[PDB]
Formats: C-alpha cells, structure tokens, sequence
DNA sequence: ATTTTGACGCT
DNA sequence: AGCGTCAAA
C-alpha cells in the first residue's frame, strides 16, 4: 500500500533512429529517397548482404541479413546502396559520424547514455521538473504532441490510424490532472512534449527520422519505442504495464530475448511478461539467480531502476573481419597482412578520437575464431596499447596469437582462422 | 557465407 | 584476465 514503491520517480526516453544507414545514404543520395531501398556490404558474394532496409522495402518482405540477391527476389526495383570499403574491408565511419551529429544535437536537451550507433537513452526527470514551473500550471495542448502514441488508449464507450492516434491522445489529454506537478502521468506527458521538440531538432538540423518511447525506465521507453515506428514516439504510463503485459512475449523485453528468455518461458511454463507476476520474488531468485530474480520480479511490474548512465561516447574502439568458407586464413603471410589494415583503421580511428575527445586507449584487446568453433570467439588476449602505430599494434597483435599455430611448418597456419578483431579498451584521459 | 560492431556479467 | 550473453546497423 502506501509504502510499497511503484518506480514513477523518473521520466526516462529511448530515442531510435529509424532505418538508420539508409536514411544516412537516403541524405547523401536524394535519388534513394521515398524509394525501396537497402544498405549492402560487400557485393561478391550473393549481391552483399543486407544491413538496413527502407520501410518501403520493408512492405516486400526484406528483411537484415538477407542476401541482396535474395532481396531482389522479393522487390524486383530494391535500390542498394553499399558501405565503403577500405583497405579491403567494410568501414563504417560515415554512419558513426552521423550518429554523433545525432547524439550531439540530443546532448543539448539532456543527459543522454549511447546505447548504440543510432540509439540513446535521455534521463528527461529534470528537465520536466523544469518545464512544469515554467508552464505554471497550464493545460497540455494535443497540439503539442502531434506524433505521440498513448499505450493503451483509445478505450471504451474512426477507422484510420491518426484517428485512433488523436481519439486516444485525447482521451489522455482529457484525464490529466495538470494541478498536480507530482502527478507520475504529468511527468511523463510533459517528457513526450519535450522529446517532440527534441525530435523535431533532429530531424530539422540533420534530415534524420526517429521514433522514441517515453516512460519511467529504460526497458519500458525501449519497448514502448518499438510500438509505433517509423517517425512516431509512444508513450507507456505506469497504469497501461497490466494490459500491456498481458500479451507481450516475454522475448521482447530487452535482456530476455535470448536464453535467459527462453529458459523463463520453459522452466515456469509461461508466454507472456504479465504472467511472471505470480511467483514470488525468492521463487524467481531460485531459477534464474539473486540478481536476474529481482530484476524479474519488479520489471514483469513495470518496475526497473537501470539508471541512464552518463556517457555519449564509445567505451571501445573496434575493428574485425570475417574469412568465411574457403578464404580462412591459412598462411603467416595472410595472418600478418589483415592484422596490419586492421591495425591501420584503428590507428586511424583513434588518433581522430584523441583528438576530438582527449582520451587515448591503454589496452589492445586481439580476438581471433579458429575454423571449426561454433563460438564466435576462439580465443581472446590483450597486451600494452603504448602508442598509436598501425605497424606496432600488428606486430603485438601477431605475438600474442602467434602461439596459437598448430602447424608444424614454417609459413603455414592451423587451423585456419576465420576471424580477426582488434580492438582498443581501457581509456585515460590525455 | 550475415558482417561489423558495442556493453556488460561471470568466475 | 578470459569467456559468454545480448543487442545494434
Ligand atoms: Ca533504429
Ligand atoms: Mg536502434
């Protein structure tokens, strides 16, 4: 009852670009824009296989990770535009200097966590403080909030989709209790108006399309997020979680998309989140941990206390290639050269990110996947990052695997490598 | 033969 | 330190 804590103490968003490696090159390429259209990487092999897809091309059918060959099946008019290659590999340095343009414009509204290359977390608790003073006790407008979904509404006593949208923002709208500035669901609307202002700064000072979630942790702004795509933001209140539960795979809840996700749903015998209510807390701690069993226990709630962590920047600066089928590695010769263009692109990244962001990297973290591993990672090894030297970071890299050579002849290697990773931890301040 | 990334937990 | 899990384009 009046002690038992309902995790409405923050107004959290989660903003996601939408299709965003298309949408960089859709900018760059005004041909490609309104078009079916994907982003490939590398076109040898079965046309290059697909990374992002337009949500026109979306309608067809494809999908990431298809083949462009295979995409084409399905849109016979996709249009594609291919990642840069340099020094013989996939280099994605476009999408990442665009993604900071994103997350730079973000960072003038509020503490923001990078959660990705096109996705941040934004902590809005202050600022709606802030702009619920400023308002004064004035009513919200529907005009304030012209892309914003409310979860769960319109409900009880239109058949297009803006329709429903407006029916239930005003039913939303009507129900506030705007006199009380401690209100949970004044907090939360509020937080929407701004995250429609901070949107539209995106998009008015980079061309990008977003959606966003707004709630009051950072699994519920991701998820609600993902509701109303592309170019719409979805707001999920405390009040809407029993109902939106009630039939939400429990895999699309971040975090129990995988085994962990899986092992709920055989072990309790269940489908959906709501349904976790009905375990006590120690009863989740003893199937799936103390740690996982709370967070269990207060998330199937709509309760979760993951703060939005302060960092815009990378912690990692890294680098890796595939030698898929035939074209594993199988010689010194091959090993030393991939070692080295991998060296050189990191080299060049971080010394842009010292510059830019004073910082320089102390660790080398080498990561090789030896032929025949179901893992994506075989072995793992790190060493000193002492200077920033393509040539010097290769040859470091090559002794601490180079042990890993079964062979028994000179300038052969086995088992043949499949992968090779490079990359740069543990960052100081310079 | 999805590939190329990034963060964080366990022991 | 090294391995595993989960997730983004
Ligand atoms: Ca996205
Ligand atoms: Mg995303």
């Amino acid at each position: 009852g009046p002690h038992m804590a309902t995790g409405q103490d923050r107004v959290v968003a989660l903003v996601d670009m939408d299709c965003f490696f298309v949408q960089v090159e859709q900018r760059q390429n005004p041909h490609l824009r309104n078009k079916p259209c994907a982003v490939v990487q590398y076109k040898s092999w079965k046309g290059g296989g697909i990374i992002a897809v337009s949500y026109e091309a979306r309608a067809f059918g494809v999908t990431r990770s298809m083949w462009a060959d295979d995409a084409k099946k399905l849109c016979p008019d996709l249009l594609l535009a291919q990642v840069r290659e340099s020094r013989g590999k996939a280099n994605l340095t476009k999408y990442r200097e665009a993604s900071v343009e994103v997350m730079e414009i973000m960072s003038r509204f509020a503490v923001i966590e990078r959660a990705s290359i096109d996705e941040a977390y934004v902590d809005l608790t202050s600022a709606v403080q802030e702009r619920l003073q400023k308002l004064q006790g004035q009513p919200i407008s529907a005009d304030l909030l012209p892309s914003t979904y409310i979860e769960g509404l319109p409900q009880g006593p239109t058949v297009q989709k803006e329709g429903m949208r407006k029916q239930g923002l005003f039913q939303w709208l009507d129900s506030l209790q705007i006199d009380n500035l401690t209100s949970p669901d004044l907090q939360l609307t509020v937080g929407a108006v701004i995250v429609e202002e901070m949107r539209a700064a995106i998009e008015r000072e980079t061309g990008f399309q977003c959606s966003a979630g707004i709630s009051h942790n950072k699994v519920l702004a991701k998820l609600a997020c993902g509701l109303n795509k592309p170019n719409r933001q979805t707001l999920v209140s405390h009040g809407s979680v029993p109902q939106l539960f009630s039939q939400m795979p429990i895999r699309k809840i971040r975090s129990l998309g995988g085994k962990l996700g899986a092992s709920v749903i055989e072990i309790l015998g269940i489908e959906y989140m709501g349904e976790l209510t009905q375990f006590t807390e120690s009863q989740l701690q003893s199937h799936f941990g103390e740690k996982n069993g709370s967070w269990l226990y207060a998330m199937c709630r709509g309760i979760e206390h993951d703060p939005v962590k302060p960092r815009q920047l990378p912690k990692t600066i890294g680098c890796s290639k595939n030698f898929p089928g035939k074209t594993a590695l199988a010689t010194r010769e091959q090993v030393q050269w991939w070692l080295l263009q991998l060296a050189q692109e990191l080299e060049e990244r971080l010394t842009k990110d010292r510059n830019d962001n004073d910082r320089v990297a102390t660790q080398l973290v080498v990561s090789i996947r030896v032929q025949g591993d179901k893992r994506l990672s075989s072995l793992r090894r790190c060493c000193a990052l002492t200077r920033y030297d393509a040539h010097k970071m290769s040859h470091d890299a090559f002794t601490v695997i180079k042990n890993c050579n079964t062979s028994g002849i000179q300038t052969e290697w086995s088992p043949p490598l499949t992968m090779l990773f490079l990359c740069a931890t543990k960052f100081s301040a310079s």
